[PDB]
């Protein structure tokens, strides 16, 4: 296990842009392109939004992809992604000194926090971070769950918690 394969089993894979549980239209290994409007907002909306989504595929991949890529191209978005959300935390003062204090799995775990929130969202997890860092497994991982992250995506938070908590891949294991 690793963070290409955790992410990869987190994300899923599909090749046609899908809209995940926030609204946001999304392909590949979790992919973001843009906000979708609301289940309501105009038969037009709707279009344009959509179109919007398929413009910033098209530019993402530098190709007429109408909204549908190959499995190739998702590991490519996958890859850039990835190497993204680890900048960022080398780049974010909140994050990097709870990252370099982490042993390998426990840095994927955040890594994927990022990867699916975002440096910002994630850095605003100021009591967690501060217990990771004083490597307070347990109390981390009960504060941790308390979050509208965890609320909305249970089963892929839990795995990540379960990361941090125990420092194995035990969550992954038969995934």
């Amino acid at each position: 296990m690793n963070i290409f394969e955790m992410l990869r089993i987190d994300e899923g894979l599909r090749l046609k842009i899908y809209k995940d549980t926030e609204g946001y239209y999304t392909i590949g290994i979790g992919h973001l392109l843009t906000k979708s409007p609301s289940i309501n907002a105009a038969k037009s909306e709707l279009d344009k939004a959509i179109n919007a989504a398929k413009s910033e595929l098209d530019k993402a991949i530098g190709a007429n992809t109408n909204g549908v890529i190959t499995k190739d191209e998702a590991e490519k978005l996958f890859n850039q992604d990835v190497d993204a959300a680890v900048r960022g935390i080398l780049r974010n003062a909140k994050l990097k000194p709870v990252y370099d204090s982490l042993d390998a799995v426990r840095r994927a775990a955040l890594i994927n926090m990022v990867f699916q929130m975002g440096e910002t969202g994630v850095a605003g997890f100021t009591n967690s971070l501060r217990m990771l860092q004083q490597k307070r497994w347990d109390e981390a991982a009960v504060n941790l769950a308390k979050s509208r992250w965890y609320n909305q995506t249970p089963n892929r938070a839990k795995r990540v918690i379960t990361t941090f908590r125990t420092g194995t891949w035990d969550a992954y294991k038969n995934l």
